[PDB]
């Protein structure tokens, strides 16, 4: 009916979005990065689906059954599985290239490496698909490989779940790595402002503290003050701590500071509103003056919530807080405006996009392999009317990816507008 015309334009927008991505990467040196090279390899898998495969899927909707040779169906199924597996194996290499960038310290060596990855993606995609042409070691095929009971079991495990687990395990490791550095930079930030002390010392208000504003005990008794420290370290403090031990002590101070921020009605919303780095600045304030003290200049706090970065910085400089510790105030206020650690970077934003495509990829195809589980779980025969929608939802992912590139990235965005105009 009229539904055939929607899909052919879906094929057209898949080609529209991806042909842009390929040229845009090779057009500008600023987008010629390891990850973006792996991204065009993903774009080529999304193009070959739209050109080699999706046309036969639309005829199958139009006509309503195969109505072509058995071997044509084998080729069509083999190639359909092959290009979707390239899509998955490309996400896997993208995540791995994101692991290396955040976790490892690279000119000609990057091009020679990415090359090796891309070569693995397609060769393996192919070698995984070759069984479908030779009837999954089942001779007298006598039928399109789709009809083999093992087909859904082979294609689901080998081409989806197993690449899905690995890519997910990498992203977890990436999250852990970024989490250690984010906590590393906080400690490093307050080491610069408060100062790191490794011998027990009387603080401003008289009580004995150590490291970065960690009071051992409100009660002043030196041997008793050692006492609380000894509980913390486990070794005989003897009033002596390592940088490391202080940091371990520091991350505890941060975690306590944060629960109080969320338990504070004046600071819960604004903390929730801010980004990771800007949150480290707000932590710096609570460390310096206390949540009740930071909870003041609500007037200034509204601006940080309203994303008014420039106007919050103008209003913060007006304070007494600036007058007492101007250098520290200016440093922190930059981090509030800049939202970066320049006062005291590139790949954390880029790695957020990588996971974002790997996530919408999964949600786009997830229901398709869900339904296939239900039939294998012998559940009430799943209506085909839905079964077809889930196929296209999976194929829709080919058109969403170039939309995500331009959405969450300025460089693809600018490279795109240059080609059109
Ligand atoms: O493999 C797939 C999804 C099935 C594609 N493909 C849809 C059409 C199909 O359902 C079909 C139906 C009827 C006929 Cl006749 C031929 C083919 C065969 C399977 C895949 C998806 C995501 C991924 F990360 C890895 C692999
Ligand atoms: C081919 C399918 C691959 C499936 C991959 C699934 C990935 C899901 C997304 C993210 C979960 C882990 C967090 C990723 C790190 C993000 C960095 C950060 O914001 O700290
Ligand atoms: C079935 C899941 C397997 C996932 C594989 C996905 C493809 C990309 C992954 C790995 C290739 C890594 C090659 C790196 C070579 C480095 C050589 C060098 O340092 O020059
Ligand atoms: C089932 C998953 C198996 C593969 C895991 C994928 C993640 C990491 C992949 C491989 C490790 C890459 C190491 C490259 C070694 C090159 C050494 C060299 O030549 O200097
Ligand atoms: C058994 C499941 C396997 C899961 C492995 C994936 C989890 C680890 C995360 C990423 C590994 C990336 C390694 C890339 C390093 C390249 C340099 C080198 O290997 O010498």
């Amino acid at each position: 009916n009229y539904y055939a015309t929607l899909l052919t334009l879906l094929i057209a927008v898949i080609v529209f979005g991806n042909v842009l991505v390929c040229m845009a990467v090779s057009r500008e040196k600023a987008l010629q990065t390891t990850t973006n090279y792996l991204i065009v390899s993903l774009a080529v898998a999304d193009l070959l689906v739209a050109t080699l495969v999706m046309p036969w899927v639309v005829y199958l909707e139009v006509v309503g059954e195969w109505k072509f040779s058995r071997i044509h169906c084998d080729i069509f199924v083999t190639l359909d599985v092959m290009m979707c597996t390239a899509s998955a194996l490309n996400l896997c290499a993208i995540s791995i290239d994101r692991y290396t960038a955040v976790a490892m310290p690279t000119r000609y060596s990057s091009k020679r490496r990415v090359t090796v990855m891309i070569s693995i993606v397609w060769v393996l995609s192919f070698t995984i698909s070759c069984p479908l042409l030779f009837g999954l070691n089942n001779a007298d095929q006598n039928e399109c490989i789709i009809a083999n009971p093992a087909f859904v079991v082979y294609s689901s495990i080998v081409s989806f779940y197993v690449p899905f687990i690995v890519t997910l395990l990498v992203y977890i490791k990436i999250y852990i790595v970024l989490r250690r550095r984010r906590k590393r930079n906080i400690f490093e930030m307050l080491r610069i402002d408060e100062g790191l002390r490794l011998k027990i010392y009387k603080d401003t208000e008289g009580y004995y503290t150590i490291g970065i504003g960690h009071l051992l005990t409100k009660s002043p008794s030196l041997n008793a003050a050692k006492s609380e420290l000894d509980k913390a370290i486990g070794r005989n403090t003897n009033g002596v701590i390592t940088k490391d031990e202080a940091e371990k002590l520091f991350n505890q101070d941060v975690d306590a500071a944060v629960r109080g921020i969320l338990r504070n009605a004046k600071l819960k919303p604004v903390y929730d509103s801010l980004d990771a780095v800007r949150r480290a600045a707000l932590i710096n304030m609570v460390f310096q003056m206390g949540e009740t003290g930071v909870a003041g200049f609500t007037n200034s706090l509204r601006m940080l919530q309203q994303k008014r970065w420039d106007e919050a910085a103008v209003n913060l400089a007006k304070s007494r807080w600036y007058n007492q510790t101007p250098n520290r105030a200016k440093r922190v206020i930059t981090t509030f405006r800049t939202g970066t650690w320049d006062a005291y970077q590139k790949e954390k934003k880029a790695t957020q996009m990588a996971a974002i495509v790997a996530g919408v990829f999964i949600i786009c195809w997830l229901p398709f392999f869900i339904t296939h589980i239900l039939n294998i779980h012998c559940d009430c025969n799943i209506p085909p009317v839905l079964y077809s929608a889930f196929t296209w939802l999976g194929y829709v992912n080919s058109a969403v990816n170039p939309i995500i590139y331009t959405t969450f990235n300025i460089e693809f965005r600018k490279a795109f507008l240059k080609i059109l105009h």
